């Protein structure tokens, strides 16, 4: 089944803990959001992995250059997975992946904003096995909906051999759009953290995934 | 005008950054909180460095990719003067960051990398972005990529479009003459200053060379 990831896009650790104390056991992956990496730094990764060592911890660092250096910082803080932004030089992705392998971790390419199909082939050739198909929050706020072009791109990525994560303002009602595609992970940030009942929100995502897959 | 000099604090902790700033804060124009310091310490790095050096321009090299208003507000509330937005970001991310920047009398720069296009560059101008950072990736440099002709052409074209262009990416002193005759806004040095036997003398050599080349 597709896994469920919660995004902790919080500015401070104590704010993040308001969510994790409710739903850490209701999800498969705990993400240190980019917002939390910028708010608190990499201690957020170390602290969350110490609290939840049985969960996959994703550092959404969106590494853009100095791949081996930033990745080592994240993996020394006990991250399992780290993100590399799609426009990074290929050598950045390669360097981050080399370090990830030292720590028995992994790298995901974050498809946030503009990228090309040629770049996608380069990632595959480099040994990258995960991508995050992300509808930008700012694009969403400007009225951009999930649509057919996204579904065709996701399927194309999956067919290239990537394990694809889908994310970007997902609501429970969006999940059927992706039915029949072997999605690796769905991420929910706002729709879990900001729900009247975060526990019910997480359980509803899991129930719907179980029904659809 | 002479190109200004920016020091990049690509350090993992504040104390490591301070080993540099205590030597060269008054030897450079702009103090950059490097991306790895932003990720290493978080936005306290911006707050602390601006409190130490309130008369200097402080740049947060956050390379914002999405959530432009949220991340830019975090940096500007920490008293940044300038923030970076990565070139692949949705145009609404750049616009959101810029709108916040204006509230704080700050500014945004687009960090150039990847396969950005000239049409995107026009989008940034149309959105009111006035600064770009022409950056040779550190990882590309390590893979043998040199500064060269296509870079000069692109830098000149960005300048002609109306951007103030910053040049950066493993610059050494000997690289500066490559850019002579172009109205470069800022040169950034990270490693060439921080890792010098004498960071003060390295900064001063950059300044002397700039003064000759653009004098
Ligand atoms: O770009 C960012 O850093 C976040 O907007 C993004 O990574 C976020 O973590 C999403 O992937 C999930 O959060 P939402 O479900 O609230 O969009
Ligand atoms: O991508 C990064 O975060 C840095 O590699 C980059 O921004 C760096 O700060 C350079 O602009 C200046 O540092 P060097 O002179 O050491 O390349
Ligand atoms: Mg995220
Ligand atoms: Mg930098």
């Amino acid at each position: 089944l597709p896994m469920l990831q919660v995004a902790l896009d919080n500015q401070t650790m104590d704010s993040a803990y308001e969510t994790t104390r409710l739903i850490a056991e209701e999800v498969d992956i705990i993400e240190v959001g980019t917002i939390l990496c910028v708010g608190e730094g990499v201690r957020a990764v170390r602290d969350l992995k110490a609290l939840y060592p049985h969960k996959i911890v994703l550092a959404d660092a969106k590494i853009a250059d100095a791949g081996k250096i930033l990745s080592r910082m994240c993996f020394e803080a006990n991250a399992d997975w780290v993100t590399v932004i799609c426009c990074a030089d290929i050598n950045t992705a390669k360097g981050a992946l080399d370090v990830a392998k030292e720590f028995n971790g992994d790298v995901q390419i974050e498809l946030t904003g503009y990228w090309t199909w040629e770049q996608a082939q380069q990632w595959r050739d480099a040994g990258i096995g995960q991508v995050v198909y992300h509808r930008s929050r700012d694009a969403q706020a400007a009225g951009v909906a999930w649509g057919e072009a996204d579904i065709t791109a996701i399927k194309r990525l999956s067919d290239m051999g990537f394990k694809v994560t889908v994310t970007g303002g997902l609501a429970l009602e969006d999940l059927p759009l992706f039915k029949g595609i072997p999605i690796h992970v769905f991420i929910a940030g706002r729709s879990i953290r900001d729900a009247a009942s975060p526990v019910e929100a997480a359980r509803q995502f899991k129930r719907s995934i179980a029904e659809l897959w």
